[PDB]
């Protein structure tokens, strides 16, 4: 059955996890957290403990603001990577790790579309493989590797699979995507779940790996968010059959992505996610 996850809008302390479970009226199967590449596992541990004590899987989006793909492929981050691998192995529990993500966008300093042009398919693949190699050399077989694409290719040189590091280095593929509604002054428009996700899914469906929707959410403005939610989960279950997990992005950020941005959105979300 479809696993239900969330980034709960703050680092997932015990109380933040429990509070979200009360909010959505259901167990979180996956708890999502973002960290950077100057964060030791000792900082992560208490969060990890809360997640596993709850009976959930921890997915960590591991964001190398501190190293780009050239730095990483050349081994400049290896001391930090090695420590993380050793500490995660020692921890021993199943952790889903999503390094270097949305690399077919242009907003991250490790992304192929990033305006400095420093990141290429080759440097990206070499970087990703290097990370995995180090984890494997340190026995961290408990760490599952999540490859990721943004729903849209944004920026020069971007593609869904040009930076794909190979089935030998990947446990899950994943897609991120947002219905921005009419909230953005550049000219965003309301998009249904299908309109957001269908292109990326077609590309990833050609890969023999299960798929996670690692980040998704909808604005309130420019359409009916409650109906969007109902239809999104229906779409996932009906036509996105390789998708095994749906992980909401619950934060009032660029717009109000929260499941409780309105009472009607919340009601729809509670019903949509199901018993399981
Ligand atoms: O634009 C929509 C989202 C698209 N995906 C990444 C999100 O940013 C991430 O958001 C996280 C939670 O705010 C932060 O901890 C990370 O540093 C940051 O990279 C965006 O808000």
């Amino acid at each position: 059955g479809l696993k239900i996850g969330a980034w709960v809008g703050t680092q997932p302390s015990e109380s933040a996890i429990k509070s979200f479970q009360e909010l959505q009226g259901r167990k979180l199967d996956i708890v999502h957290q973002f960290i950077n590449w100057s964060t030791d596992f000792s900082w992560v541990r208490p969060y990890a403990d809360a997640v596993y004590n709850n009976g959930s899987i921890l997915m960590i989006t591991w964001e190398p603001w501190e190293y780009n793909t050239v730095d990483i492929k050349n081994g400049k981050a290896d001391a930090y990577i090695t420590r993380m691998a050793q500490d995660m192995k020692a921890y021993g529990k199943e952790i889903w790790l999503r390094p270097l993500h949305e690399a077919n966008g242009d907003w991250y300093p490790w992304a192929i579309g990033y305006s400095s042009r420093v990141n290429t398919n080759e440097t990206y693949i070499a970087a990703f493989r290097h990370i995995v190699d180090i984890f494997r050399a340190n026995g961290a077989t408990n760490v599952k590797w999540v490859f990721n694409v943004n729903c849209d290719n944004v920026g020069n040189g971007t593609s869904y699979l040009g930076h794909y590091p190979g089935d030998n280095y990947v446990d899950y593929t994943s897609i991120d995507g947002y219905n921005w509604g009419t909230t953005q002054s550049w000219g965003s428009q309301w998009q249904s779940f299908d309109q957001v996700f269908s292109r990326a899914y077609q590309a990833l469906a050609s890969i023999n790996k299960p798929i996670i929707i690692a980040e998704f959410a909808s604005a309130e403005i420019g359409g009916n968010k409650a109906r969007w939610i109902t239809e999104a989960y229906n779409s996932i279950r009906t036509s996105y059959n390789k998708v095994i997990a749906a992980v909401w992005f619950h934060e009032n950020k660029e717009t109000d992505w929260r499941i409780n941005s309105s009472p009607e959105a919340l009601a729809a979300y509670r019903e949509a996610i199901g018993a399981l």
